[PDB]
This record gives structure tokens, C-alpha cells and sequence, in this order.
């Protein structure tokens, strides 16, 4: 029966709660039994810092994609990848601080049709 | 003087393949009401450009819709970082969702569904 607890208690956690069970709810309870039925237990005891070390990374890439960058970039060329990759940086910048994505995003779309404007 | 090469261009904004394959469906920045974004176009892009864009961005359409897929599906997480579904599993997806999408299926609707069958797969 141990187990099963000593992983309960790791989604129980804290930091666990705040940096993913929670916020990963663009899709809580259910989650957690999910994360339970899949996660091992090495791998329990592993992910938050991995985690933390790619927040960031998914973060842009979520960025580039809600920002329409695949077509104003790789596509189109209407934006310079400097350009693009700055904006990238600067909110995600942003969002790491605590923004709240949904607000980080509307400030991205501001500066980016600068951007376009220019 | 040079008014032509403005009119051969605005020809090809006010193209009906490009009005409703891009110019119209890039509303996605709040658009800034497609008028704008044709300006911006027309300031931006060069004559070459304009005619080359569109067969290029029919090749490319799919892989920008996984891609966006793969992002509002939380994927980067429940694959690359936790590895909660297998390459495998998230491939398939994309494709299946995708090739909805690229047969006329709302992104927006389109999106539901792989939400859908996401959530099975997580309870697997």
C-alpha cells in the first residue's frame, strides 16, 4: 500500500500542486489518478526539476505557435527571426516571472503587430 | 510612379485563394482587421514574393497545424518532458486531427476533438 502513498504524497506536494498538476488544466482530480496510473515512481521522484528546466522551452514554443509565428516566420518572412526570437524571449521572460500567460500573450500580440507596423 | 507593381500586388492580395487561405484566416492577432494586415503585407512582402508565396504555404499548412496542435494539446509536457504518452500515441494523434483539419474542419472544433481523444488515450 506504501507506494501508492509515498506518490500521493509527491502530487500532494506543493510545488507539484502550483508548478503542473494545476496549471496543466488546458485540458484536476482525474489528472492526478492519471499521473498516478502512469508515472513510476523513479520517474515521480525526477520530474520537477527536469520540469522547471523546460518550463521555459514550452513556454516559447507555445509562444510561436499562439503568435502565428509559423506562418509571419518560416512561412511568410514578414518577421525577421531576430526579431521573433526577441519577442520570444521578452514575454517568456514575462510568463517566468509570475504573468499570467493569457495576459503575457495579449502583450506579446501588442508588440508584435508593433512589430508588423514598422 | 512605379503605381503598377501597388496594383499587380493588391491583384494578388485580392486573389480569392489567398483572401480565404491567408489574408482572412490569419485573424488570429485580433487581426487588426484583415484591411490592415493586406497593407501590411503589401508593405512587407516583395513582387517575387507574392508569386511564390501561396503553393509554398499549401506545403506547409500541415506542418503549422501540428505544430500548433502539438502546443495546444500540452504536448511539449506529456510528451517530451513527462513522457505520459508515447511518440507513438501523439504522432497518430496529430495526424488524425490534423487531416480533419486539412479537410475543412474548424482548427477550433477540430482542437475539441483531439481533446477528446486525448483524454481517452490518458485514461489508458
Amino acid at each position: 500500500e506504501l507506494m501508492r502513498l509515498m506518490k500521493r504524497r509527491i502530487l500532494e506536494s506543493y510545488r507539484w500542486q502550483e508548478d503542473v498538476v494545476k496549471p496543466l488544466s488546458r485540458e484536476v482530480e482525474e489528472f492526478q489518478d492519471i499521473l498516478m496510473d502512469k508515472l513510476d515512481m523513479s520517474s515521480l521522484e525526477a520530474l520537477h526539476p527536469r520540469f522547471e528546466s523546460a518550463r521555459p522551452r514550452c513556454i516559447r514554443e507555445k509562444l510561436h505557435s499562439d503568435l502565428q509565428l509559423c506562418w509571419l516566420v518560416d512561412v511568410m518572412e514578414i518577421i525577421s527571426v531576430d526579431d521573433a526570437e526577441a519577442l520570444k524571449d521578452e514575454i517568456t521572460e514575462l510568463v517566468l516571472a509570475g504573468r499570467e500567460y493569457s495576459e503575457a500573450l495579449s502583450e506579446g500580440r501588442r508588440r508584435l503587430h508593433e512589430i508588423l507596423r514598422s
